[PDB]
RNA sequence: AGGGACUAG
């Protein structure tokens, strides 16, 4: 089975009235869940207004996030990919932003081949290769939505053109 | 932004 990072949903901006059940009743509606918790205070067992859902296949989890808005007991949820706790931490973590940095692709990697990988994961405004002068081995993508990042970036590598290439949400400077 | 879980620290 699948790592878990990549099948699982933070869900903040929840009712303090939201229970696990009624979590796990509206997101079963795009799979099976392997796991849910509206996460409370350790003493008063008060809800701290987010929770997480894991469901089977990230598949599921695609459809769950093609399926936004979501709602539940009259509160706008807010669903996103759950970042690690080795993650949780630095800046960029749930900085939920539209761009993205891609390194470590050497001189023989072409704004065609990025495209090429990413279109997969949203769609694309905008490309760029960086030089001066060769080519520096880093580039910038821009998608539509942060959602196609938040994927992208559950993963640091990804192979492209014979690389390891690393991936990390664009900041501005800094 | 982590309660449980855990065959790469």
């Amino acid at each position: 089975r699948e790592k878990e990072q990549f099948r699982k949903l933070f869900i903040g901006g929840l009712s303090f009235e939201t229970t696990e059940e009624s979590l796990r009743n509206y997101y079963e509606q795009w799979g099976k869940l392997t796991d849910c918790v509206v996460m409370r205070d350790p003493a008063s067992k008060r809800s701290r207004g987010f929770g997480f859902v894991t469901f089977s296949s990230m598949a599921e989890v695609d459809a769950a996030m093609a399926a936004r808005p979501h709602s539940i007991d009259g509160r706008v949820v807010e669903p996103k990919r759950a970042v690690a706790r080795e993650e949780s931490g630095k800046p960029g973590a749930h900085v939920t932003v539209k761009k993205l940095f891609v390194g470590g692709i050497k001189e023989d990697t072409e704004e065609h081949h990025l495209r090429d990988y990413f279109e997969e994961y949203g769609k694309i405004d905008t490309i760029e290769i960086i030089t001066d002068r060769k080519k520096r081995g880093f580039g910038f993508v821009t998608f539509d939505d942060h959602d196609p990042v938040d994927k992208i970036v559950l993963q640091k590598y990804h192979t492209i053109n014979g690389h390891n290439a690393e991936v990390r949400k664009a900041l501005s400077r800094q």
